[PDB]
């Protein structure tokens, strides 16, 4: 019953080097350990993914290119245009090893779930949901969520992927767009000019996977109570129509008030309610992180959610620890949203929910 916590010092040290989130993995782990939450979990060292494990989704040519430019960080290689490596996804030195470690961490969590070691396994440094089988994308060099789902498919016949990141989980949706055995549900900002431009409510999958992809397009300024209302309404229909046997849950914290992107107006309490609704299904659940560019707020969010997973209530006072000064000026766990307009007109929200309920009729 005790949740598995994927962690090692080597793993955190590698994840700390990712370009857009310097030291975020150490902050997340350090805050969790300062609340002593790791003492209530089964700590599991992640294995590094092998080439053949990564190739269950990614092409050998992509992985070999990534490995080659990773050796010295060749960010000027003429073939990188083939593979999505460039301004947004630079060929950092060591990026292949970091990708292999994150992929391996998510696979390890999936393996713990299928071995019955736990009902909940956590890889807070995972959630690289934009990566494609032969292209890096949106800071994602390897799609560890896809690798996790594929591992879970060795044992579980139907997997539900739920993506609460601010951005559409397009890489995961694409990987499974043509199958009814994996259903993807993404709540995300959908607006002209907002990356990656996909995931309208009319995108429902393709072929035999038609109606087994679900997209909930949301506008700026949504807050906890309406977001949870939307999420519960969709997930309730999904659970009834699809009958999942296992769940992969991406919890990117770029929805949280105070993020540099400043789109949604969420607090960890609202995401926590979504998490609780999924946990009460009592299915094997693989928990991933993702985006989150206010480093201290992301650590606030995921520490709180770790608390939710353990059924614990955490003290408001941020405990003294290595990154204590990042939590100023108030040094508390809670995040106060700002007072700004919610651009989600309730009639449009009901149109979207009705559309989705109609789509899920076609599902058995
Ligand atoms: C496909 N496509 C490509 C572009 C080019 N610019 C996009 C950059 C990509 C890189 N980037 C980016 N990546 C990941 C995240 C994240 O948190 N993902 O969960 C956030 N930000 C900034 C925006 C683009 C812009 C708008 C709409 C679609 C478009
Ligand atoms: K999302
Ligand atoms: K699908
Ligand atoms: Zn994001």
């Amino acid at each position: 019953l005790v949740p598995v916590y994927i962690y090692s010092p080597e793993y955190v040290s590698m994840c700390d080097s990712l370009a857009k989130i310097p030291k975020r993995a150490s902050m997340v782990h350090s805050l969790i350990e300062a609340y002593a939450l790791h003492k209530q979990m089964r700590i599991v060292k992640p294995k590094v993914a092998s080439m053949e494990e990564m190739a269950t989704f990614h092409t050998d040519a992509y992985l070999q290119h990534l490995q080659k430019v990773s050796q010295e960080g060749d960010d000027d290689h003429p073939d990188s245009i083939e593979y999505g490596l460039g301004y947004d996804c630079p060929a950092t030195e060591g990026i292949f090893d970091y990708a292999a470690a994150i992929g391996g961490a998510t696979i390890t969590a999936a393996q713990c779930l299928i071995d019955g070691m736990c009902k909940v396994a956590i890889n807070w440094s995972g959630g690289w949901h934009h990566a494609k089988k032969d292209e890096a994308s949106g800071f994602c060099y390897l799609n560890d969520a896809v690798l996790g789902i594929l591992r879970l498919r060795r044992k579980f016949e139907r997997i539900l992927y739920v993506d609460l990141d601010l951005h559409h989980g397009d890489g995961v949706e694409d990987a499974f767009s043509f199958t009814s055995k994996v259903m993807t549900v993404s709540l995300h900002k959908f607006s002209p000019g907002f990356f990656p431009g996909t995931g309208d409510v009319s995108d429902v999958g393709l072929g035999k996977g038609r109606y087994y992809s679900v997209n909930v397009p949301i506008q700026d300024g949504i807050q906890d109570e309406k977001y949870y209302q939307i999420c519960e309404s969709v997930l309730k229909e999904v659970y009834q129509a699809f009958n999942p046997k296992a769940v992969v849950l991406q919890l990117g914290a770029d929805t949280i008030s105070g993020d540099r992107l400043g789109c949604f107006n969420m607090t960890p309490v609202g995401i926590g309610k979504c998490l609780k609704y999924i946990l009460q299904w009592q299915l094997a659940t693989l928990i991933l992180g993702g985006g989150g560019y206010n480093l201290a707020n992301t650590a606030r969010c995921w520490t709180y959610l770790t608390g939710v997973i353990l059924g614990k209530t955490l003290s408001s006072e941020i405990p003294d620890h290595e990154f204590f000064t990042a939590y100023g000026p108030d040094y508390v766990l809670e995040i106060t949203p700002s007072c700004r307009p919610d651009r989600n007109e309730p009639h449009r929200i009901q149109q979207i929910l009705n559309y989705i309920k109609g789509n899920l009729k076609h599902v058995v």
